[PDB]
């Protein structure tokens, strides 16, 4: 806890905090009340965690598929957004932090990987993952890798497992059936496949994270990662021209990664909520706030405030971004997401290792997830 009259607000390392502090302190400059920012380790998990006991953020941040099992576990308080201000931000965004009809947080961005190359290396990069062996045996021959990205965190393989049909939950009536699972079907075995031949042909490491993956391209060493706009600043920061443009394709289908929305939740245990409501809607969902912190860390393609959206809706990287996002498809945000990432979070570092093979992973998490 803490007390009314302050408030402190959670959001993911790889989003620009430092930016969202800038907004916090037009807030402290205008009514006193301190903003804190703080950025934990497994936020995704250490949120509920704390916020079980009664502790945490008044505000949490992290893209809307969370939420859902959030406000599940009575962690989060509904919003109530008027009409008008409802027409301030996209529909879609809104339908991204509605569970059962009520909202239950406030959309900001939208989030979708892009395929990011070097220009110096690839002033053509490859339009098909099919082509990816051969143009790394050319790189490999000059001391260089054609592609690396983070294989630790689902998030990041699924849009090529979805390409040619993978899916998490399959959507009808209005609703998604949390039994129908396109976790282990043909074309989510397809697109692991190629991932687990690349790795054991060695045009991968199935070791490969984050950390890890950033590095070798802004150091020039591979030609091509994937990954969203948050991290387009620190390539910033390196001599390294590069390029973001549209994922290749699988079987000559789009990669489909799953979109996500960056989102601001008012913990349950609000003792100032209303003071949040004022935050988010008046100071952060303005065009100022937002520039406020996009500055910092771009915040991707698509924002949730429509006047803001015009202003940046023109630029190579955005426009890669809105293009991935609409070959992909919004995440759900129902609870059993988490027993979704958890699964194929195993299943294709197990893949990838070896510990099992494709089949056996994907068979496994949609046992699991369905369990
Ligand atoms: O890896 C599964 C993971 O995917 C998404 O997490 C993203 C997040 O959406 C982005 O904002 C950024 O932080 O990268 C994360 C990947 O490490 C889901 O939102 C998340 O729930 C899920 O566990």
């Amino acid at each position: 806890k803490i007390e009314e009259g302050k408030l402190v607000i959670w959001i993911n390392g790889d989003k620009g905090y430092n930016g969202l502090a800038e907004v916090g302190k037009k807030f402290e400059k205008d009514t006193g009340i301190k903003v804190t920012v703080e950025h934990p380790d497994k936020l995704e998990e250490k949120f509920p965690q704390v916020a079980a006991t009664g502790d945490g953020p008044d505000i949490i941040f992290w893209a809307h598929d969370r939420f859902g099992g959030y406000a599940q576990s009575g962690l989060l308080a509904e919003i109530t957004p008027d009409k008008a201000f409802q027409d301030k931000l996209y529909p879609f965004t809104w339908d991204a932090v509605r569970y059962n009809g009520k909202l239950i947080a406030y959309p900001i961005a939208v989030e979708a990987l892009s395929l990011i190359y070097n220009k110096d290396l690839l002033p053509n990069p490859p339009k098909t993952w099919e082509e990816i062996p051969a143009l790394d045996k050319e790189l490999k021959a000059k001391g260089k890798s054609a592609l690396m990205f983070n294989l630790q965190e689902p998030y990041f393989t699924w849009p090529l497992i979805a390409a040619d049909g993978g899916y998490a939950f399959k959507y009808e009536n209005g609703k998604y059936d949390i039994k129908d699972v396109g976790v282990d079907n043909a074309g989510a075995k397809a697109g692991l496949t190629f991932l687990v031949d690349l790795i054991k042909n060695k045009h991968m490491n199935a070791c490969t994270d984050y950390s890890i993956a950033e590095a070798a391209f802004n150091k020039g060493e591979t030609a091509m990662t994937i990954n969203g706009p948050w991290a387009w600043s620190n390539i910033d920061t390196s001599k390294v021209n590069y390029g973001v443009t549209v994922l290749p394709t699988f079987k000559g289908q789009p990669s489909k990664p799953f979109v996500g929305v960056l989102s601001a939740g008012i913990n349950a245990a609000s003792p100032n909520k209303e003071l949040a409501k004022e935050f988010l809607e008046n100071y952060l969902l303005t065009d100022e706030g937002l520039e406020a912190v996009n500055k910092d860390k771009p915040l991707g393609g698509s924002v949730a405030l429509k006047s803001y959206e015009e202003e940046l809706a023109k630029d190579c990287r955005i426009a890669a971004t809105m293009e991935n996002a609409q070959k992909g498809e919004i995440m759900p945000n129902i609870p059993q997401m988490s027993a979704f990432w958890y699964a194929v979070r195993t299943a294709v570092i197990n893949a990838a290792s070896g510990r099992q093979t494709v089949d056996e992973a994907l068979k496994d998490a949609q046992t699991r997830i369905t369990k």
